[PDB]
């Protein structure tokens, strides 16, 4: 359905976009994040909604963008004295906002948006990519992910289509190894009986050995679910990796996908995944018709955003 993205965006907008331009990505509505603005902007650009895009970008630039670099503080707390007390960034948020701006710049013939995207990409590349073992990796944020012996990565922050757009808009050769090593990390950084990537990956700085990061439950869950999606979208999901995801989805079927799987024991969540996981599975191997879940049935923001992200991927990946 050519207008499917616009229809789902209409639902998302109705539920989560405030007139201020802030996307409410939490239950009570007192929080907003760089990821939420990025997703919303991407969805509005994809749906051709310039008015909403303008509102959300102006809100993100004024309330979250840094002054000494072009990255974004990760969280906004309405009502809190400093509304943005933690200036640390979340790299996927930076990359989603830049992706949205490059898309909006082309769709709406707005050269300033193209410049805005390039300015963010320049800082993601300089400030968030560095060496770990034999790879050049993308760090999840400025603070908290580099330890003495290793670096922590979040593979789901490799917003694939955005890395491709960065190279297309900046022509910086450094993006090449970043993307190529991302492919290598997804291939090698998987664990357990289902060979799944973890939400958080540790890379020994000296040896480059890959392991499941120790500071979070050792699971494939709410972040890692985006890995197969972003690589499918970018036409960079290797056959052996797609094969493993396909086996995994089909082990469960559409009515029993897990919200998380422990990669050390094989245990699963004592509940089923939100519909957004089903949307991802349908694009990456699950035996199905392809009739994606719709947002009017979304149980919460998380599921709605992930589901709409799949509609965007499908609209773009299929050429």
């Amino acid at each position: 359905a050519p207008d499917a993205v616009a229809q789902q965006w209409a639902i998302f907008r109705a539920k989560y976009l405030r007139p201020s331009g802030r996307v409410v990505d939490t239950g009570n509505g007192g929080e907003s994040h760089s990821e939420g603005q990025g997703y919303g902007m991407l969805f509005a650009a994809s749906a051709g909604d310039l008015a909403s895009f303008q509102s959300m970008w102006m809100w993100a630039r004024t309330n979250l963008q840094h002054t000494n670099d072009k990255l974004f503080s990760w969280r906004f707390l309405k009502g809190h004295q400093p509304p943005v007390p933690d200036k640390n960034n979340a790299t996927d948020g930076d990359l989603l906002i830049a992706l949205a701006l490059g898309r909006a710049g082309k769709r709406f013939q707005r050269p300033d948006y193209i410049q805005d995207a390039m300015a963010i990409y320049g800082d993601v590349l300089n400030l968030m990519t560095m060496k770990a073992g034999p790879y050049v990796v993308l760090m999840p944020g400025a603070v908290g992910f580099t330890k003495k012996d290793s670096v922590i990565l979040n593979l789901s922050y490799y917003v694939m289509p955005s890395l491709l757009q960065a190279f297309d808009l900046t022509a910086d050769p450094r993006w090449r190894q970043v993307m190529e090593d991302g492919i290598r990390l997804v291939s090698a950084g998987r664990f357990g009986q289902w060979r799944l990537p973890p939400d958080w990956l540790a890379v020994n700085r000296a040896t480059g050995a890959l392991s499941i990061a120790s500071g979070w439950p050792p699971r494939f869950s709410y972040d890692a679910i985006r890995v197969p999606l972003y690589f499918y979208w970018a036409h960079m999901l290797a056959p052996n990796v797609l094969a493993d995801f396909t086996r995994f989805w089909n082990n469960f079927g559409a009515n029993a996908l897990p919200g998380w799987v422990d990669l050390t024991t094989g245990a699963r969540s004592p509940y089923n995944a939100p519909p957004g996981y089903l949307a991802v599975a349908e694009c990456t191997g699950l035996d199905s018709a392809g009739e994606l879940p719709t947002l009017d049935h979304a149980p919460d923001y998380y599921s709605a955003a992930l589901t709409l992200l799949v509609y965007i991927a499908r609209a773009e990946e299929t050429i």
